[PDB]
């Protein structure tokens, strides 16, 4: 019983975690296969991350200006290539511990798990959810780029997220395993905006959900409400609004809570409206989005 | 940057997580060498967890009554014993992937990182706290027990807690590795209280000290007070009292920052009396107490 933010336990992405040095810029990369993969600003020296051109600045790298480390062992870089923001250096021993894994692009109010890294080596894990304006909000110092974010489904790690760049608010933007950011963010040392945050709707549905499945039910009014009329209230205060699909997802926690979706909603707008009141919901003074109904449901 | 609740990477705990059944009972283990650990409850049915003799029950049973699956693999349980409230069933092989490690029995308000198991497979790491009532506020269904509590300090892995019992409030108590509780629980179906919940200030005090890191100052005041007088309004808010000693573990925290502990401790008296006012701080609408002085160092 309870209900915690969890990630997945990392131990098969351990096991891919290597330090690529190239000049004095250290990082960490990713080894699947005879492939490592990280961010490509690590060929940047500090004047060149200002207007930085990356096929000029490759052009001058050679194989063995990469430094692979995979704890002590050294990997022999064999071939090098950019494939948009992400650097692919072909090495000559496959990863014996490369798990099964799959690269997939992640949609806005998709959560993740984390494992931040410094200098190829794990230090911590944690659970983020990709924003509606494409950044996280996570816990990374410099050094913990090329860290990544990933699920496990069944035996087989969806890496989805590798760490570039924290912005001026102190939000992280990053790229999928295929080098395109997240979001309108290039891998250049200029002052960039991610836009108006909003709040993933459909993920506090199902925390609500997931406080009245743990006891919470002081929050639950007898008011009900439409769809329309609830996205006329939330749209006020930046909350995405819900869907039909949305609806058909938070289906089986309606189920299971014998309470439906537009009853829900009536309930969560009379908290957008009359506030909280100091009280808490699931030890929350604040309405928590970082949940998908996925999620929620996997730990009930 | 950033300050996010994290988890110590759970590679090394991951394998050594068994799955031990007796009878119709089936638990998570943690094999360590020739030995696996286990909440002695496994051999109980639901009518002994009643008013159970666990001398008595065991007595009963023998090594070949006790199933110890590895993945698939099987061990052959060639020893039983019962060290407090947990069970140590000696087997044939010891554990290849036994880590470095220690037996340690912690405090009230450090934390841990917790790898919450399902059948002897991990599903999810979490961080949780010794509260000062013994008792711990995590995600544990039925099936979790004997996962395991642990933290990482350099190669070796502390393991500190096992996950035996739920309790009426939805609180979770357990023991150290040798058996023993923390609290003042039993391993019995019967109702039982932790008591008066209280919050560590040592730990609110480092959690303010992460959010001035982080940029959050507003609630910095230009009061300051006295340890007995912040520790006579703080005893009033069930706050366990600040000594000399929290000041000093404290202190690389109020040296970083440039404000002193005796500061800080006005500046949540304000926030005490006060509230909040409808702000946050490091995204919370609450006091968070559930990080250590250490934790905050480690991250940031
Ligand atoms: C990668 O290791 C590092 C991540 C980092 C750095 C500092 C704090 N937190 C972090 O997570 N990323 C960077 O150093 C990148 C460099 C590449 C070329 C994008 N730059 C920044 O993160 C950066 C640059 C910048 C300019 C102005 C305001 C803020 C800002 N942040
Ligand atoms: C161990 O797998 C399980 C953990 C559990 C069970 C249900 C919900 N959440 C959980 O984390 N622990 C138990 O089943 C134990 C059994 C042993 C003998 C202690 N019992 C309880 O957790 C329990 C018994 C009880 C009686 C009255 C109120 C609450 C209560 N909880």
């Amino acid at each position: 019983s309870g209900f915690r933010k969890m990630a997945f336990p990392s131990g098969k992405v351990e096991g891919c975690m290597v330090q690529v040095t190239c000049g004095t810029t250290t990082l960490n990369g990713l080894w699947l296969d005879d492939v490592v993969y990280c961010p490509r600003h690590v060929i940047c020296t500090s004047e060149d991350m200002l207007n930085p051109n990356y096929e000029d600045l490759l052009i001058r790298k050679s194989n063995h200006n990469f430094l692979v480390q995979a704890g002590n062992v050294q990997l022999r870089v064999i071939g090098h290539s950019m494939q948009n923001c992400v650097l692919k250096l072909k090495v000559d021993t496959a990863n014996p511990k490369t798990p099964k894994y799959k690269f997939v692009r992640i949609q806005p109010g998709q959560t993740f798990s984390v494992l931040a890294c410094y200098n190829g080596s794990p230090s911590g894990v944690y659970q983020c959810a990709m924003r509606p304006n494409f950044t996280i909000k996570g816990s990374f110092l410099n050094g913990s780029c090329g860290s990544v974010g990933f699920n496990i489904d069944y035996d087989c790690v969806s890496f989805c997220y590798m760490h570039h760049m924290e912005l001026p608010t102190g939000v992280h933007a990053g790229t999928d395993l295929e080098g395109n950011f997240y979001g309108p963010f290039v891998d250049r040392q200029t002052a960039q905006a991610a836009g108006t945050d909003t709040t993933i709707t459909v993920n506090v549905l199902a925390w609500l959900y997931a406080a009245v499945i743990n006891g919470d039910r002081w929050f639950l009014n007898r008011f009900t409400t439409t769809l329309n009329d609830f996205n006329l209230v939330a749209m006020k205060y930046n909350y995405e609004p819900l869907t039909q699909d949305h609806v058909d997802i938070l289906g089986p926690l309606s189920a299971q809570t014998g309470i439906a979706v537009l009853d829900m909603c009536a309930s969560l707008k009379e908290l957008l409206q009359n506030g909280m009141n100091g009280r808490t919901i699931l030890g929350s003074a604040l309405l928590e989005d970082e949940f998908t109904p996925f999620d929620v449901v996997r730990q009930c």
